């Protein structure tokens, strides 16, 4: 898959350093409002989330290569972003039916990707849930409905970042033993399926092929897999896309997420970033509460630093640029 | 622009600039004109097989045929070798517990497929009330710009249907929903004309309720005949876009007489995409006498209703190659 138009290009530049994605993202619409539920009674706010939101796309927007932020709350956020890093703006509506199995892919009601781009981004992002095994009409609507998302953001000219999330219909967690040793599979073959030129993927943002957790020298309790064993995952997962890849992190602690990094990169996996946020504020948001919108941009310029700034270290001793892949 | 392969593909479904294009992606609509005809459900071989004979019959004398992805494609296959192809992209009908009638694409179709199954356009129908809920309306235009970007990605042209309506008026038939009409299609024209929806034809309601116009009414009457030529020079003003009418099964001969009658007025409209004003006899015929009573309908009374729309078309339409 070798293709941008200069448009594209320019874009993908802004959304890196050197050629590697560093990408500060934020989680969900939902979930920040828990981890401040800890303390008041109050739920409080629209005003309030749209701040901690700017606090930190301020702060840590410098040292990240672009943020990832919703449309439907974190515009102001965007705003008070670095002018030296790009924005990426999701397009799907979060979570799924749980009563159901088929996570059907939607998009914002009222957003485009014209819309997107009309905003500032300089990327469309959507997150799909998808499960290769599963039923074979269920995907041919989540084939279609990307292949409408990849036809939009070819005639806006901007690129799109496809997130995919691995499930199994039948397995209910997806951090149990029973899933792990099937991760590979849905991860790698789901790559091959979107890397397709008709989805019109640009970057795809993906699991790394393995739960760690499960891994010899890596697990806490029970070991499934060899160092070996993980090591060909990443290779296959190479072997399954010639798009760029960044990967997420998902279940894992900062120093576990880093620890993947080095073994991804040992293994022969040429990802170009990663695409990261919760661990590197999380800490802000409680401090934001016990001291104070002041106190909570002391937070993010001490510590919040310091976790990106250990990020971004490994990041470049792991990372690959992206441009060797055009 | 138009682009190289968009100008290609008008072409391909047009004849010296004039659209005479023959529609039959009727589906839930299909259905309850043959309901009325049989106490049994119609099939799926039923459905198929008299668009296919529609398609085989009459494209012959049409630039272009419209048919649904979901029972036509059959039908497009015998298509006369003369003449283009448009398949539809949304889901039938609207749900009518509420009056928001949102749009939703086919769920297994993106217009990148609709152009693999050989179309020469993606054709999408909305429901628009101007003046109804603004929530709605912008989810409304925010869908149809998704559209419009797909089909220039894809590079085919993009027929959005506009069929309008009231939230607050049951009856689109009624002389109280006539009074706002042209008001309902003419505003739509001129919203769904914006650069930013990628339309490259409209194809529209006339902007009257010709059945309550003076000398067309054979009761109530509601407009003088210089309101209703009103009417359509408003609707001319509406939009700089190639634009065609829908039949909305009336009479052949009123549909054919309000062609007359929109040209005269100085409506520049570039053509038709007409069903039922055409074939509509034939589902009767099928259903209750079969497939080769259906065929000799077809031949003889549909013949007779295409030909002479066509003819009107010669003396009526504008060419869009004017407008390009
Ligand atoms: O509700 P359904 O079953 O989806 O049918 C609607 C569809 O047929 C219309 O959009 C016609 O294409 C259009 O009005 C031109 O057809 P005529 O009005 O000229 O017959
Ligand atoms: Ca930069
Ligand atoms: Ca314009
Ligand atoms: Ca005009
Ligand atoms: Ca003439």
């Amino acid at each position: 898959t070798i293709t941008l138009t200069e448009n594209k290009r320019k874009s993908m530049e802004k959304l890196s350093v050197d050629g590697v994605i560093s990408a500060l993202a934020f989680d969900q619409r939902g979930a920040l409002k828990r981890m401040m539920a800890q303390h008041q009674t109050k739920e409080p706010t629209v005003e309030q989330i749209e701040e901690l939101k700017s606090l930190v796309s301020e702060e840590l927007t410098p040292f990240a290569s672009s943020i990832l932020l919703d449309p439907e709350y974190g515009l102001p956020a965007s705003r008070v972003r670095s002018e030296e890093a790009g924005l990426l703006l999701a397009y799907e509506k979060t979570g799924y039916d749980a009563t159901t199995t088929s996570r059907l892919p939607d998009c914002l009601d009222v957003w485009s990707a014209k819309r997107i781009k009309e905003a500032g981004a300089e990327a469309v992002k959507f997150l799909l849930y998808y499960d290769i095994d599963g039923d074979q009409d269920v995907n041919e609507q989540k084939k279609a409905y990307i292949e409408r998302i990849g036809s939009e953001c070819r005639a806006e000219d901007i690129p799109f970042y496809l997130e995919i999330l691995t499930y199994d219909e039948k397995i209910a967690d997806n951090a149990s033993p029973e899933f792990a040793k099937v991760k590979a599979h849905k991860v790698n073959e789901a790559m091959k399926v979107f890397s397709k030129e008709r989805f019109g993927v640009d970057v795809l943002k993906v699991e790394v092929p393995v739960n760690m957790k499960f891994v010899e020298g890596f697990a806490d309790g029970e070991v499934l897999f060899t160092k070996e064993e993980a090591a060909q995952a990443f290779r296959d997962q190479e072997a399954s896309t010639d798009l760029p890849y960044i990967y997420l992190s998902a279940g894992v602690s900062a120093k576990l997420f880093q620890d993947t990094l080095v073994f991804a990169a040992e293994s022969g996996a040429k990802f170009n970033g990663v695409l990261c946020g919760r661990a590197t504020w999380a800490g802000s948001v409680k401090v934001y509460i016990e001291e104070g919108p002041q106190a909570a941009r002391e937070w993010l310029r001490t510590e919040g630093f310091k976790n990106i700034d250990e990020l971004n270290k490994v990041l470049d001793k792991t990372a690959s640029p992206w441009t060797e892949k055009m």
